[PDB]
């Protein structure tokens, strides 16, 4: 029951608040709860794959670049844990 997806969703929550407060001015909502969920389950490591997220705003696609380092890691660890 070591749901890596849960670790992903949580890592995203921690990262969203981390980078979000590191932005000036603060974002507040670095990544919406919905996007954090689908991205944590699908774990898209590419823009061409991001299309499977269903609906991500273009503005969401931008700051997405700040999550690539974590998404890539969890997408890789998905087949490990």
């Amino acid at each position: 029951e070591l749901n890596n997806l849960r670790m992903t969703y949580e890592r995203l929550r921690e990262l969203s608040l981390n980078l979000g407060n590191r932005m000036v001015p603060p974002v507040g909502n670095f990544m919406p709860d919905s996007i954090l969920k689908k991205m944590a389950a699908i774990l898209p490591m590419n823009d061409s794959a991001f299309a499977t997220l269903g609906t991500v705003e273009d503005k969401y696609r931008r700051r997405f670049k700040y999550f690539k380092a974590t998404i890539a890691d969890l997408s890789k660890k998905r087949s490990s844990e």
